[PDB]
């Protein structure tokens, strides 16, 4: 049983591919083997993505795992919908209901808005990056109307990096007109470190400031720098290293040879990579539920040209979708479940705060229970008041 | 398909339209295949070669008009159809010129029950007693709002 | 260490008691805010040194 699948990995996704390989090994069975056809292309380039898709389609694949950018996302969602091809991706969730797309990344929009109310914020700065779509930006802006917030949104993305200093100085110059002390960083693991470094340089990392890293990888970045500064830093973590499941994964991951497995000799793992590993498990359980369900879907490498007109969708694809979307297993990113569209449901996102001793989970966020705080209260706080005795005498 | 079809037919230039979703496809192919693409649609957010845009950039004219009326606090109802290029414009300028902009995506409003949404829309535009609104929409979405 | 604990912001004043003020890296505590003074024996403004 040889199931051929496509793999679209953006140049530079070393740890992601390394995690993709480890998944192939951990979830390899005798019942059937997955044959990944890897294609390293510039994910941003829409044209290239189109070729890589039609190429993997002519090779006759049953499913495709890859990534997309804010620019190429429309290409994938469109083709996969027309050709009834299933596309599994750890990338940011699609802004809508696009069929034949499985998204490993849970929606953070909800967890973010809940955290803001927890700290009871009414006026804050929102530094965003247009890389993962303004889906979360619209979220905070729309909620700013209802909850009545004074949000200062600033696109920290289009900043040219070969002279990006007179821009940051002019950035926190506007964030001083209103004396902004509460900032939300909605950026990638990289753009965050750049900002964090600048923050320390200008000294805006001392007590009084409060930063919120708007990503699923709070511990993915270096925090040792703004850890002793004084400013409170909060964020979100999807990979709970306290789970015996994840703890066991790291035990083998941290030992792997960094030569064969690039950027894999660490005690931690980027949430993007962790989702890639969980993606393999989903594809395995999906193709397995098709064998046990007595469903024939097999074909050959003659699907033909994807530009074929009229384009006829192979009916066997409809079943492959109902398989992946029906999958429900336990992975590094907590309980994995899907709806009819492909968006993850019944998941859990741990809310993190950065203390002196390091990061610490102060609670979690459920799509049905909102935010729920867990034990951690430093009870008490010198509450030991003073007992004053007195007599009733006018 | 329509692009590759017209390309196989051996054309010298292509005139058409694109959406916020298909725009990347056109700009990419036309750049790779060195095919010229003339379009009246919204200008591309960047410098994409082999693309001729008939529509001038309104971003500039809008910002200038705001200062003319001397606006400091206004509501900005936008539609994600023509890209948030102008939205980013007013938001970025809101930092410099110090404006209190209330941006609201009036696009994702489902039209088969779009009434309890408008009532809840001007309910938020009443918390701050917004009297100055900017409608960044198509000729159609504008009439709906105006009505 | 000063930068780490954040004692390099406005309000602090350091004096480097050596003849090599520009000999060390100052780009780090340069934008901090705290005033830093010192001593220089090698004048790079002299045509001789230049
Ligand atoms: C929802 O998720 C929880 C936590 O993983 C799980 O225990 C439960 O079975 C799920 N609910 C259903 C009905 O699938």
């Amino acid at each position: 049983n040889s199931i051929q699948i496509g793999g679209l990995f953006p140049r530079g996704a070393d740890q992601e591919y390394s995690a993709f390989r480890v998944g192939m090994v951990q979830f390899s069975t005798s019942e059937f083997r997955l044959t990944p056809h890897i294609d390293n292309l510039e994910v941003a380039n829409s044209f290239a993505v189109t070729n890589a898709f039609c190429s993997q389609f002519s090779r006759g694949v049953y499913a495709i795992f890859g990534f997309y950018d804010k620019k190429s996302v429309n290409t994938i969602t469109s083709f996969c919908g027309t050709l009834h091809v299933s596309f599994i991706t750890p990338s940011f969730p699609t802004d809508g209901t696009h069929p034949f797309v499985i998204q490993m990344r849970p929606d953070l929009k909800g967890a973010l808005l809940s955290l803001i109310e927890y700290y009871q914020w009414d006026k804050f700065a929102y530094l965003y990056d247009s890389d993962r779509g303004l889906s979360t930006l619209q979220a905070v802006l729309d909620s700013a109307a209802e909850k009545k917030w004074q949000v200062t949104a600033i696109n920290v993305g289009n900043i040219n990096n070969d002279k990006k200093d007179e821009t940051y100085r002019s950035l926190f110059q506007d964030l001083e007109l209103k004396k902004e002390r509460r900032v939300i960083l909605d950026c990638e693991r990289d753009k965050v470190n750049d900002i964090v470094d600048q923050v320390i340089t200008i000294g805006k990392h001392v007590k009084g400031y409060h930063y919120i890293i708007a990503n699923l990888g709070f511990t993915d970045g270096d925090l040792l720098k703004i850890q002793f500064g004084g400013a409170e830093v909060s964020g979100f973590q999807i990979v709970d290293y306290d789970d015996s499941l994840v703890s066991k994964f790291i035990e083998r991951w941290s030992t792997l040879e960094e030569k064969e497995y690039p950027g894999a000799h660490t005690a931690t793992i980027k949430y993007t990579s962790a989702l890639t590993y969980d993606a393999v498990q989903v594809m395995t359980e999906a193709f397995r539920n098709l064998r046990k369900q007595r469903i024939e879907i097999s074909r050959r490498g003659n699907a033909g040209d994807c530009l074929a007109n009229p384009a006829v969708p192979w009916g066997q694809g409809v079943e492959i979708e109902r398989a992946l979307k029906q999958v429900q297993v336990e992975g590094l990113s907590g309980n994995i479940k899907f709806d009819q569209n492909g968006k993850r449901i019944n998941y859990t996102i741990n809310i993190m705060e950065l203390k002196t001793n390091g990061p610490r989970k102060i609670g979690y966020w459920s799509e049905v229970d909102k935010m729920v705080l867990t034990e951690d209260d430093t009870s008490g706080l010198e509450q030991k008041t003073v007992v004053v005795t007195t007599i009733l005498e006018s």
